[PDB]
C-alpha cells in the first residue's frame, strides 16, 4: 500500500519498482501531486524525476536510504518544469549523476530549472542514442515526439511490465489534458500512441498525475489528444 514518509508518498509497483510522489500548493489550482520512480537494479539504484522541490527531493533520497540502502547511480528527469526538474541541486548535492534530453537542459534556466549534468540525444526513430545513457541498466529511454512539451521524453523498464508517461499520459477517465502551456497539440495525439508502440509489453503505465493504470490510459489519452488537432 501507500507509505507516507513526511510529505511524500511511497508505493511499491514491481519488486525492484517504487513510485515516489511528492505535492506542490499551486496558487489556483490546489495542491498538485507529481510522481516519478525508483528502481533497484541489482547493488544500485535509479531515479525517474525529482519531487517538485530540493528539500522535497532530498526526502526521497533519505527514504532510499532507509527503504533500500544502497547508493542511487543516477537519475534522469523527463521534462523541463518544475515537478520533474525541479530538486535537481538535491540531487547534484548528494552526488548523484543527472541526465536530461538535451533540450530540457538548453531549456532549464527559461523554466527556472537548474540543468542535469548530462545530455541525452535520440535517433530519428525516438530511441535514445545508447552512448547518451551509460549504465542506465533496465531503463530504456524513448522520445516519443512533442506533446505535454516539446522535450517530455519517456521510460520503460526492461523485465516489468512498467512504462513511465510522464506527463505525456493521463488516466483512462481524465477529463482533460492538463497543462497544455508549453504543448505541441498538433502532434500530441501521435507522441501519446508513439510511447505506447515503443512499449507494447507494458500492461503497467506510470504518469505524473494519476495513479497507476492499465493501457486505456493511452488511448483514452490519444482519443483526447485527436480533439487538439
Ligand atoms: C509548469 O507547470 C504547470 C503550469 C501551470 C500553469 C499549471 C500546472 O498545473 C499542474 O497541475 C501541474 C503543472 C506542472 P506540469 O505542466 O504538469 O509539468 C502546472
Ligand atoms: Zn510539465
Amino acid at each position: 500500500g501507500d507509505q507516507r514518509f513526511g510529505d511524500l508518498v511511497f508505493r511499491q509497483l514491481a519488486p525492484n519498482v517504487w513510485q515516489h510522489t511528492s505535492y506542490l500548493d499551486m496558487p489556483g489550482f490546489g495542491a498538485v501531486a507529481s510522481n516519478g520512480l525508483i528502481v533497484r537494479d541489482g547493488g544500485r539504484v535509479l531515479v525517474v524525476d525529482t519531487a517538485w522541490t530540493d528539500d522535497q527531493t532530498a526526502q526521497i533520497l533519505n527514504w532510499i536510504k532507509q527503504e533500500i540502502n544502497l547508493p542511487v547511480a543516477l537519475a534522469v528527469v523527463t521534462h523541463a518544469h518544475q515537478d520533474k526538474m525541479g530538486g535537481m541541486d538535491a540531487l547534484h548535492a548528494a552526488g548523484i549523476a543527472t541526465y536530461a534530453n538535451a533540450l530540457s537542459n538548453q531549456l532549464a534556466p527559461q523554466e527556472g530549472m537548474v540543468a542535469a549534468q548530462h545530455s541525452l540525444t535520440f535517433a530519428a526513430n525516438g530511441w535514445v542514442e545508447p552512448a547518451t545513457a551509460p549504465n542506465f541498466g533496465p531503463l530504456k529511454v524513448f522520445y516519443p515526439g512533442p506533446g505535454h512539451t516539446s522535450d517530455n521524453i519517456t521510460v520503460g523498464i526492461d523485465g516489468t511490465d512498467i512504462a513511465f508517461g510522464g506527463c505525456l499520459i493521463k488516466d483512462s477517465k481524465a477529463k482533460s489534458l492538463g497543462n497544455l502551456g508549453d504543448a505541441d497539440t498538433e502532434h500530441y495525439a501521435a507522441s501519446a500512441r508513439a510511447f505506447g508502440a515503443a512499449f507494447p509489453k507494458a500492461s503497467m503505465i506510470v504518469m505524473s498525475h494519476s495513479a497507476p493504470d492499465s493501457r486505456a490510459a493511452i488511448t483514452h489519452t490519444a482519443r483526447m489528444a485527436d480533439k487538439l488537432r
